């Protein structure tokens, strides 16, 4: 793994503890603070050691002068700190520091330094973020939180997690255009929160989204549709079954690979059982959609919410037939076993993949299996420990809302 700082405020007395997370090195910190202007310089030599602040200060921000990952821990008393601070003027810290306490704190969640609490609490201020990198940042921690919770019975908690997360970019969502102006951020910004927004049926959003497919759709694909909207407007288009045919009939038309490609994820989103049958099937046979799609079509299948046993089931069942086509120790083979298992986190499923894998002898080997077992053994270890406290930090924040005691 990687290095992980620990920095520990007392008073004016500044603590930093170095260690490889998963002996010791010249560790080139860099720090900001509440009182600084400019960057301060702390080559850490030893285990621990301490600096002297000229005054004590309402908030640290440490970087490491190295490529790479890294992590920066700076306990219950800093992570508020810097809760507080993100929360009343985030722009004190740039852009790329907000990524990476957002990052940091997660990560320090499955590593157990950090409740997942407070590093929710953290996620909040992203209600005022408009930037790129702390938003995809964002996402990056959170989704894969329902991932896991979309392939067990917790719809109740699921429902209440997605509310949560469209709540935070709500404001950034009712901005965006519809167009294709501005830089290339912008304007995959746009095209990204515009699809999530429709994914989680923010109404807004697929209302318009469904305008669009409409008009697009009584042209027969004549009008020009804004490139950044097209991920939304055919992923809406795609939930009915006139909209998913139309659409699929387009993709054996289409000269355009990008179109063909936003029409592959729209066509594998659908909640329609026999359509994923279907694309399964059909990309595997390799004729009405080619089978180089097909590790990718059972990876986005294997990741819908309703299509998720299709895929796990298909691998097993056809296993033979997809080592011949792809070969044993491909990339290919591996994205697959990846795809479709490793967003579980029951010792059951566990039970299942081992079981299945090691069935296959000289065809169980493969690192790929020890990966997505490893994966799902921290996920069974993250939800054990984190579902019941998000389940009450969720019921409880949304309470809070509706009444607090500042509220006097």
């Amino acid at each position: 793994g990687f290095p992980l700082i620990t920095i520990t405020v007392r008073g004016r007395n500044v603590h930093m503890k170095q260690e490889h997370y998963m002996y010791l090195w010249h560790v080139p910190l860099t720090f900001i603070t509440s009182k600084s202007d400019m960057v301060h310089r702390f080559l850490l030599k030893t285990k621990t050691d301490v600096l002297i602040l000229p005054e004590e200060v309402e908030w640290i921000k440490f970087n490491v002068g190295m490529n790479g990952y890294y992590i920066v821990h700076y306990e219950d008393d800093g992570w508020d700190s810097l809760t507080g601070l993100l929360k009343g003027t985030h722009t004190a810290v740039s852009s790329n520091d907000r990524a990476s306490l957002i990052n940091n704190a997660f990560q320090l969640v499955s590593i157990g330094k950090l409740s997942i609490e407070k590093a929710l609490d953290l996620s909040l201020y992203l209600k005022h973020e408009t930037e790129i990198m702390p938003v995809f940042q964002g996402l990056n921690e959170l989704i894969p939180m329902y991932k896991l919770m979309e392939k067990r019975d917790m719809n109740e908690v699921e429902t209440q997690f997605k509310a949560f997360l469209i709540r935070l970019l709500r404001d950034l969502i009712d901005k965006q255009t519809w167009t294709d102006e501005g830089s290339v951020s912008e304007r995959m910004l746009r095209s990204q929160l515009l699809l999530l927004a429709c994914v989680h049926n923010y109404q807004p959003c697929v209302q318009r989204a469904e305008g669009y497919f409409r008009k697009w759709k009584e042209s027969n694909g004549n009008l020009s549709l804004p490139v950044d909207v097209t991920l939304a407007v055919f992923a809406v288009g795609a939930q009915s079954t006139e909209g998913w045919d139309f659409l699929y009939s387009k993709y054996q038309f289409s000269l355009s690979s990008t179109e063909k490609s936003q029409i592959e994820f729209a066509l594998c989103r659908t909640q329609n059982k026999e359509k994923l049958q279907w694309l399964l099937d059909e990309s595997f046979k390799g004729d009405k959609i080619k089978t180089q799609e097909f590790p990718q079509i059972l990876t986005l299948i294997g990741r819908n919410p309703v299509g998720y046993p299709l895929a796990w089931q298909f691998l097993r069942k056809n296993w033979n037939k997809l080592v011949q086509k792809f070969e044993l120790g491909s990339s290919s083979i591996a994205h697959m076993v990846m795809g479709t298992t490793n967003q579980f986190s029951t010792r059951t499923r566990l039970e299942e993949v081992k079981g299945f894998f090691s069935s296959l002898k000289e065809n169980s080997q493969l690192r790929c299996v020890q990966q997505t077992i490893e994966t799902i053994e921290e996920n069974i270890g993250w939800m054990d420990k984190n579902f019941d406290k998000i389940r009450v930090w969720l019921q409880s924040e949304k309470l809070e809302r509706m009444h607090h005691h500042h509220h006097h």
